[PDB]
């Protein structure tokens, strides 16, 4: 069996599709990539990480980011019965439709989950067990472990406490801002550092 | 080496089993199914889940249920020192024992873990990253991403609110009720018929 | 592909290592191993762990431990721009350094998580879903389900309650005691007589 595969023939799946994978990005053998799937260079993708572009479509992510051990990516329907796409599960950035956007340089930690519709911007480190859901994340963002972003925007530049759960843009609009003196500040660069250094010792071992 | 095994020998299992699967449900190569299962028809098991029968068993899943990516199903030993069945680790369900019993039409999103001993009921949608332990879910139920319910009964058409842990018997007796209007109230049946095409899909690519 | 593999060469990584195995531990074909790791006698690794020693390192699990489905090891780099050790990013137990510490009889259940700089002290249960964190959890300790250790050391004997999310000194400091009563005193003894049973009979298939 291949662990890099299209997508089924679905009702709102006609014709198939076959991951696009930067030739510097790395899929573990144990990792698991289906459908319309675009992978950027540089990217990392871990043991046990399931990316799955097979119910909404597609799911982006963006060059020099990481999809650690047990990531998953999956998304709500974004095609309906009569085939009208459902606005409501579609994400927009920079003039483009995704299912899932994962920016540039960003950090899916061991265990999160990022489920469409959702978009994460550039330079985002996206904790351990976190969980984004019909949300969209700013650039230059922390998800601490725990947190989790459901049915809100979260501002540019500000950070969610380990283990907060927000549900609402009254509190997404109030979360706290990252500073240099914030905990995690620096955290997202160094893992973006370490996780191309190793996409590229392990595409050495392919 | 094969995904869907015996479970081994050990002083609670003399007679090791292997999985009893309906020729309609689809289990990803990179799902495992281990011991003393059964699975039934139209159901979808994605990869890197674990279903694991080898402590406490039998464990259930019901006729066009779904079983997501990275869930794990286990359960506590069913079988003392003595062969004493441990009636505590036992849950009855239409006059039948099992250590994890899965209804019909139930989802198991992204990331989530039934732990036995535990029942779900049927048309309960187990949200992304929420746990079910000692505890019975009654049907139509919702549990939010990230909820929990643990040690308790779930009154059937309850819905258990993201991130909230349900841990006594007062607290899950004044669970909010399921109504049209609730934000969940057609997420299961959306991800069933979802899933049974998922299912069928992937089969044919088999 | 092999599931036991060496860690790539990178900047911190001239001389890549492989895993030290015990013989009589049990590491199943669906989980992954990758680096400087040490596994102890009895211990087994169910589908779909990760443990990877690759950034920080090494990691080691003690004799009869377990690995449950789905739980991640992994940890900080340990060696900074220069090589310079990251004195923070390493926990000493014993005279020894490591990335990550498991001490022995301890148990690691389902989706749990322990990342460097982390040492989890003699038979103790790390519960489902549970997470650790640059923290050093005391022996004889219980994190129940969900429950989350991040910045902190756990005293001995301590437990945290379901969905506890520990980020401050006084607030480990005021963790309630394991006593005969308490409802999982019992839990990891038990644990860990199931596990290694199971890493024997698991052995014996292969
Ligand atoms: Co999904
Ligand atoms: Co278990
Ligand atoms: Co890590």
């Amino acid at each position: 069996f291949s662990n890099i595969r299209e997508n089924p023939v679905t009702p709102w799946n006609p014709e198939p599709s076959a991951p696009v994978i930067d030739p510097t990005a790395y899929i573990d053998p144990q990792a698991s990539v289906i459908g319309e799937v675009t992978i950027g260079a540089n990217v990392m993708v871990s043991p046990m990480a399931s990316i799955r572009s097979d119910e909404g479509m597609p799911i982006f992510v963006g060059d020099r980011s990481n999809v650690q051990d047990g990531v998953v990516l999956h998304a709500l329907e974004t095609i309906n019965e009569e085939g009208e796409p459902i606005e409501d599960n579609i994400v927009e950035v920079d003039g483009k439709e995704y299912a899932v956007y994962i920016g540039n340089n960003v950090s899916l930690a061991h265990q999160s989950q990022v489920h469409g519709p959702a978009a994460v911007g550039d330079d985002t480190f996206i904790g351990m067990q976190a969980f984004v859901f019909k949300s969209k994340v700013g650039n230059n963002c922390v998800l601490e472990p725990r947190s989790a972003a459901i049915g809100v925007t979260i501002p540019d530049g500000r950070y969610i406490p380990a283990g907060m759960v927000v549900t609402s843009q009254a509190e997404a609009d109030k979360l706290p801002e990252v500073t240099d003196d914030y905990a995690y500040s620096h955290t997202n660069e160094a893992v973006v550092y370490v996780n191309v250094h190793l996409a590229e010792g392990y595409k050495e071992t392919s």
